[PDB]
């Protein structure tokens, strides 16, 4: 079986992308952030306390009859950037683009921070990581990727997002006309349960390659690249007027400088990040100093190939018994 799914930015500077997710009998559809780094399937609902609640979908169990509580699971996470929710748990029928699974565990949130409230157009999270860190206590529960993976066609999924456009998630098949060239696929350590990886190198702009090995994640839940300060920081020297600003939290620019290309590798081959991709816009209304999109990862303590970089790219993740990631240029 295969599933195909179109996904959306929910602003207009790729903050987040939300795909359509059918839960329950009858279908409750909630748009959902898939995040390949983690692996809770969470979602408001009837039970979130109200006060949290502002304009998202919520999942009313009691309306769907294949919802099943699970007696006793709770489930608790936090985030990278300080983000957290918390709640009980369900079994019930989920559907992605056409591709079912039964059984799947729902977490549904009592209780969410503050950022999640904010984001109306966010109804839940969608963990597509490895299911060693999946938060259900006691009883650890599997990803929608791990409980799809038998009836699968092929055991991956594919992510293209686009730039200030929509894209597609696709499970259980490649479709070879949506890249160019051929896929370069490198080894994955799952160590830590993320889909990590090692880069060969990077470019910025038209200077030289400079060979040398980051290790990071492949996360569609994070909407930046983060990058070790040395690799950073050769970067933003080359925007006229960029700086670090300890009171915005991170490099900003002036709006109207032209940004560089930035590439990095997979193996031999090379993926080029447009400068366009990085203007992450003012950092307040009105102002002409602009966020950028590249930024150090020194205080998060792992490097994130986040949307900035993977919307550059067509991205296979291979949920093989030795899983591989795939980029190609598109
Ligand atoms: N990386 C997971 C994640 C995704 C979205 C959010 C936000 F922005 F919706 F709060 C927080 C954390």
């Amino acid at each position: 079986s295969t599933g195909s799914a179109t996904t959306t930015p929910i602003d207009s500077l790729d903050d987040a992308y939300i795909t359509p997710v059918q839960i329950g009998t009858p279908a409750q559809t909630l748009n959902l952030d898939f995040d390949t780094g983690s692996s809770d399937l969470w979602v408001f609902s009837s039970e979130t306390t109200a006060s949290e609640v502002d304009g998202q979908t919520i999942y009313t169990p009691s309306k769907s009859t294949t919802a099943k509580l699970l007696s006793g699971a709770t489930w608790s996470i936090s985030y990278g950037d300080g983000s957290s929710s918390s709640g009980d748990v369900y079994t019930d029928t989920v559907s992605v683009g056409g591709l079912t699974v039964t059984g799947q565990a729902v977490e549904s949130a009592k209780k969410v921070s503050s950022s999640f409230t904010e984001d109306s157009t966010i109804d839940g999270l969608l963990g597509l990581a490895f299911s060693t860190l999946n938060t259900v206590s006691p009883t650890q529960q599997k990803t929608f990727f791990d409980n799809a993976k038998a009836s699968l066609d092929s055991p991956v999924f594919t992510a293209d997002l686009g730039y200030h456009a929509p894209g597609t998630y696709n499970f259980g098949f490649i479709d070879t006309t949506a890249y160019t060239g051929s896929i370069t696929y490198t080894a994955v350590s799952t160590k830590q349960g993320f889909w990590e990886w090692t880069s060969t190198g990077y470019a910025v702009g038209s200077g030289t390659f400079k060979s040398t090995s980051i290790d990071g994640i492949a996360d569609t839940g994070t909407t930046l690249l983060y990058l070790p300060a040395t690799v950073v920081s050769a970067y933003w020297a080359q925007v006229s007027g960029a700086k670090s600003s300890s009171s915005v939290g991170g490099y900003v620019f002036p709006c109207s400088a032209t940004l560089p290309s930035f590439t990095f590798g997979v193996g031999s081959a090379r993926i080029v990040i447009p400068g366009d991709y990085i203007d992450f816009g003012p950092i307040s209304t009105g102002s002409s100093s602009c966020f950028g999109g590249i930024q150090s990862s020194a205080g998060i303590g792992i490097n994130i190939f986040g949307d900035v970089a993977l919307k550059a790219a067509f991205v296979v993740f291979n949920g093989a018994t030795t899983p591989t990631l795939g980029f190609a240029s598109k």
